């Protein structure tokens, strides 16, 4: 309860990124997470689009790897209050980015789940699949989080 | 060469002005040629504060690392197109897509001003492979990258 | 009925369905929705070619990706257990490689060779399978990862 | 004499000397120390078959691997400047495949299709080589990293 | 339980005292079992002052990553071996070879003890797949390793 | 001249190791390396004969990685004291190392060849490729090298 409340604010509320790529948290549990992107400014007639969306890709695909890492970590942080959980989300940093590309984003919506493999002591593996509006599998990813 | 100067200027045009990303992370070319291209960054919100500043900084270095190998590839692959006129060239640009983004990360960036330089290690038919490396202010090494660029 | 009609639908699609039959046997000894297993033999063993380990290392290649199919195909239609048999069948044809990664250990040019594959994880659209294949007298000759997507 | 029986005894061994032929046809394009290319024509469509798009996957990799044994083939045989055609005829018999990884972008189940190899460096046991696989229509549909040895 | 204990004593043997590297790099077994495995390190001769020293701890680092996915490997087989006696089992130990390391180093070692974890994420028939986390006195992440052992 | 002198002295005199296993700088230049190694104790029937050979292998190709890369960045430091560029090889540290066994070990001596494929600004990639006394290919190695 509080949980979802805690990571909504931080995820769609607090990211000033916002007025140009849309965010919001639809599925979030120990093992899986889902989020749901916009492009607010579909890039249209823009000479590199395709090279842009490249970049948003790897982006969504590292927030949704990093909400995962923070439910995977969470999950260990048994008797711990609230706080000391929503402080650690502020340690979480990228090691590792893998991602492969499977066709060109070029849409308005798309969708990315992240999946925790395995969550060890300090590293946790999340492999994403990205999708557009037509579930379309147009990337996927193993990222790896620490907590630093 | 009068070739170079319209490559640079169309260039500059494309990734400093053209890109609407420009008045959050401001984007700036520092070096071109066919084996080697060199980007700078500058984060106008370095996000002091943010539950998920780390977080959002890995975006920002995979961004910055995809955009330096696109322009690197670019680079490489209009060197091929030896006797095409200067509108093909900037033409092909709009074909650039990538296939494969593997990005390694050192230390997080937590810097407002940071520098990627693109290496192109080798340039097939239709497949540009890059190697680059990302620092900050201090030119201390933060994240190294390997991308793959194809023609759509 | 169903758990039957699967074993049997599979058997000849994979044993003989396939043309290249002729050249390479494939039979298909045990399947389940986390582990499958294949055994292959050589009709052709290529004694007197000068590129015959060149041959061999795309015989292997052919041969992991196969199994990694069967294996991606048993982990999807586990997902589908509301659905009919006849929905899980022309499920199969979506099936496409995405990314085959293989190992070689030893050059094992045997007659008879079998190949094992786990479904490591299943996604909504991704199947990872880690393959291992081995020789007559059990050594392991190859490892492989493979990727499977629902095209 | 020596660059022409080159070509002569390399394309006897890949196009006419491969059993394989009457499924997958192969032709050698050009050769080169540097970069190889294979031209390949499916003898058998397979229309009809229900994993047509997995039997691609192992054909795919097999013509992967085959290029970059050319590629390798034409790096090590570049290093042996004072031996004589016998010898590097004898060589191609030890190149065998260390590791293969293939990409898959599209599905590209045509007739014909090619493949390029780039020898990206050959040290003194290893040669890595780089493939990219196209269709009918010049599209990219895989990508290939490929090490061989002499074994 | 009576096969766990001859297990644990067993292993205990071979990797605390018969290992001849040990009278450099000292080595204690913290915890095993069919899934997880947890191995301690000693540096006894820091090297400070040696003009390679960042180096030499390269090495070191591979080798305890190696060691620990070695021991990890060993108790994913084992497991498999149900009903066989204690002699086979051990017997086994000296079969396992690697076949792959792969290791990411987050920052250079420079500390006197060091502790690494081996995670067993999968032991088909032949292959044992290990994932490690190695970490140092001050309980910071300093290397990471992918690990595959085969029975040769 | 002073360099070969230098070089030999850190690596073949100066490494502690030198009591367990020998090791020989045979080859230096800026694209190649060549270091050879002596195992003073053969360890025949240790019960982890051949994963303690993982390990020793590991850490050779690390070394021969390591000579590569202080080889590569010392060269691009032209007009620079044979004083500053000894002080560099104390700032290389290994931020990436991938090795791959073809067959066991268990030799008395093994040579490991190291090839600098590409030398960046701050990473120095390295390709090596370690034989026994037979001249057979046991591994191979991919290692990166960075200036800390």
């Amino acid at each position: 309860e509080v949980l979802f409340s805690a990571v909504n604010e931080i995820f769609e509320e607090k990211i000033p990124f916002n007025k140009i790529i849309g965010l919001k948290v639809r599925f979030i549990s120990p093992e899986q997470v889902k989020l749901s992107f916009e492009m607010r400014d579909e890039l249209i007639g823009n000479a590199i689009r395709r090279m842009l969306y490249g970049g948003v890709i790897s982006s969504a695909i590292d927030m949704t790897a990093g909400l995962a890492a923070f439910m995977g970590f969470q999950e260990k942080m048994s008797g711990k209050p609230m706080e000391e959980k929503l402080a650690m989300i502020g340690r979480l940093s990228t090691m590792s980015l893998h991602v492969e590309y499977l066709r060109p984003g070029l849409g308005r919506e798309f969708v990315c789940t992240g999946y925790n493999v395995r969550t060890g002591n300090k590293v946790a593996v999340i492999r994403t699949e990205l999708m557009n509006d037509q579930d379309e599998l147009i990337a996927v990813g193993s990222v790896s989080y620490i907590l630093v």
